[PDB]
């Protein structure tokens, strides 16, 4: 299914500081807007890549999606099933197996699928019991990528006509991040259309269209060609870098809100 927004704007509502956690008060008696005249076009199977600066509204536009936030004024078009992949990657109780796949119906096919495009089969080889190993709630000795992995992959089986991850790449393990988002996000999902909120320029290079936002605005959106002529400022900045993917998740978006802050 694809996805459209016309000029959207979504105000502060009760509750839903508190859902992002997972003052605001004031933000909400203010009436003061989250997201501001946001507008995009997502054709089926395109991928829309969303980045910006720190604190930018990205999730909540997210939200705004799985209808967690409610659109004061604009249009919002999308239909069907929608997979949603959060920031925090929760683990329930039970096997590795049994955290990807929950509650949706067992396929081999689909599942070894995932797990390879995922690069969960680097982890699983590991442990004696392989994708049979079982976990505590919250999967506490694992690292922090093989929980976004595993997070990741639950979103994926999941059969949806939307998917929406939000970060699934900001861990040190960056060379595995790599293969992952060829073979996950660009390969086995090439044509399912989804949103990945990041902070690296090769995402924005290999999308088809590109939204960032900066203090609940939209400071650009388009391709990533557009991009360079029509931004060059913040292009060039971004751009300069030899390996701008390879720091750390803290260092990409603090070079990429400083240059938002930069060019208005
Ligand atoms: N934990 C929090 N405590 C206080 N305010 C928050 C918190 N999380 C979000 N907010 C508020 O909500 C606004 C939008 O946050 P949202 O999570 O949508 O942004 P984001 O761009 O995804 O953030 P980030 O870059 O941290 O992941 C922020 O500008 C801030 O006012
Ligand atoms: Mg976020």
């Amino acid at each position: 299914t694809g996805i459209i927004m016309e000029n959207v704007t979504a105000f502060w509502e009760e509750g839903f500081g508190e859902l992002l956690e997972k003052s605001f008060s004031h933000l909400c008696l203010v009436g003061n807007p989250v997201l501001k005249n946001i507008n995009l076009n997502i054709e089926k199977g395109e991928m829309l890549a969303i980045t910006g600066s720190t604190g930018s509204g990205k999730t909540s536009l997210l939200m705004l999606i799985l209808g967690e936030l409610e659109a004061s004024e604009g249009i919002i078009k999308h239909s069907g099933r929608v997979s949603f992949c959060s920031q925090f990657s929760w683990i329930m109780p039970g096997t590795i197996k049994e955290n990807i796949i929950s509650g949706v119906s067992y396929d081999e096919y689909r599942y070894k699928s995932v797990v390879k495009a995922c690069q969960l089969q680097q982890d699983i080889t590991k442990f004696a019991e392989q994708d049979n190993t079982v976990l505590g709630e919250g999967g506490v000795t694992l690292s922090g990528g093989q929980r976004a992995r595993i997070s990741l992959a639950r979103a994926v089986y999941k059969d949806a006509d939307l998917y929406l991850l939000d970060s699934p790449f900001g861990y040190l393990d960056v060379f595995t991040e790599e293969q992952v988002f060829e073979s996950c996000v660009c390969k086995l999902m090439a044509n399912k259309t989804r949103i990945l909120v990041t902070s690296k320029m090769e995402h924005l290079r290999k999308a088809d269209k590109i939204l960032i936002l900066h203090q609940g605005s939209s400071y650009f959106y388009g391709t990533f060609s557009e991009l360079q002529s029509l931004r060059p400022d913040f292009s060039s900045k971004l751009m300069g870098y030899d390996t701008f993917d390879q720091f750390t998740e803290e260092r990409r978006s603090s070079i990429l809100t400083e240059t938002l802050r930069r060019f208005s």
